[PDB]
C-alpha cells in the first residue's frame, strides 16, 4: 500500500502537504511520501478537516494555530510525535481526541483556546509529557486529574479559571508552575 | 498621655525628617511633636536616601506606609505599627536581615517586598500576619519555600513571579489562597 495514494480532501492542506513535497497544488500524494514526512505546520491558514495526516507516521513536530478545523481526531496514531501544539479560539475540548497513543510526546501547548475541564481525562495519561501549555483557557478550573502525569515538570494554566490549588502537591516531577489569576 | 503628646521626637535621620516636616508644613529642620507623628496618615519614601527610620514609631494613624529605594540600614522601626494597613517596602539591597519580624503588624492587608532581595528567612517574619490577604513576593530570586506561608490564615492572593520557587508542595494547606501568580525564571 506504500504506492497507494492518500485522501487529502482538504484542498487547503492538499497544496500545503505537496509544497513540502516538491509538488504541484493538486498533485497526488502516496503513502510513502506521507510517510517521509518530519513537520507539519499550519499557521493562520484555512483547514476544515486534517484527513490524511495519519499517514504522516514519522512527523515528529505539528504546530497548528487558528486553523477552524472540524476536529483534530486524525492526530491520535501520531506515535512518534514529540510536540504539538493546537490552538485557536474555536478549538473546544470535544475537538481533541484522547491523546493516549502519543506515547512519544514531551510537549503539549494547547494555550489559547475555547477547553473546558473534560480536556483534562484526554491529556492525563501522557507517559512522556514534559510541559504542558494550557494557558488562555477560561473554562479550565480543576487540573487535579493532571497529578497522574508520570513526567510532567512544567506546567502553565495563566489566565485560566483556576482558583483552588489543593492538589498541585500530588505532582511527582513538577518544578516550574506559571500560574496568573483574571 | 497630654503632656506626652508634646515631646519632641527623635528623628536623626535629617532626610526623612524633611520630609516629614514638609507634610507637617514645617520647615525642613524644624521639631516635631509625637501628637505630630501620630497625625499623618500616609508616608511614602521613594528614591531618596532615608538611612535611618527612627521617629516612625509615632506614628500611630498612617494607614499606608510605601518605601521604595531608600537604602535603609534596617528598617526595624516599623514593627510596631499595628494600625497599618498597608505596607510596601522594596529595593535591590533589601535583605531580609533589614526587614523586622513583623507578627505584630495586626492590622496589616497588604505586604509587598517585591524587587528585593529576599530569601527564606523573610517567611518566618511574615508568617503570622493575623490579617493580611494579599503578599507579593515577585522578583526575589532566593525565595525557594513557600509552605511556612500555610500559617496565614486570612491570605487569598499570592504573588511569587520570578522568585526561586521549584516545589509547590504545601500549597494545599493554604486555607483561603484563591489568587496565585508564579513564573519560574
Amino acid at each position: 500500500a506504500s504506492q497507494d495514494n492518500v485522501n487529502i480532501p482538504d484542498s487547503t492542506f492538499k497544496a500545503y502537504l505537496n509544497g513540502l513535497l516538491g509538488q504541484s497544488s493538486t498533485a497526488n500524494i502516496t503513502e510513502a511520501q506521507m510517510n517521509s514526512l518530519t513537520y507539519i505546520t499550519l499557521a493562520n491558514i484555512n483547514v476544515t478537516d486534517l484527513t490524511g495526516i495519519e499517514y504522516a507516521h514519522n512527523i515528529k513536530d505539528l504546530t497548528i494555530n487558528n486553523i477552524h478545523a472540524t476536529n483534530y481526531n486524525p492526530i491520535s496514531g501520531l506515535s512518534n510525535l514529540e510536540r504539538l501544539r493546537i490552538m485557536g479560539k474555536d478549538v473546544t475540548s470535544d475537538k481533541i481526541p484522547n491523546l493516549s497513543g502519543l506515547t512519544s510526546l514531551t510537549l503539549l501547548d494547547i494555550s489559547h483556546s475555547a477547553h473546558d475541564d473534560s480536556i483534562l481525562t484526554k491529556i492525563n495519561t501522557l507517559p512522556k509529557v514534559n510541559s504542558i501549555d494550557l494557558s488562555y483557557n477560561g473554562a479550565i478550573t480543576d487540573i487535579m486529574p493532571l497529578k497522574t502525569l508520570p513526567e510532567l515538570k512544567s506546567l502553565n494554566i495563566q489566565f485560566d479559571g483556576v482558583h483552588d490549588y489543593r492538589g498541585i502537591e500530588d505532582f511527582p516531577k513538577l518544578n516550574q508552575l506559571y500560574a496568573f489569576s483574571q
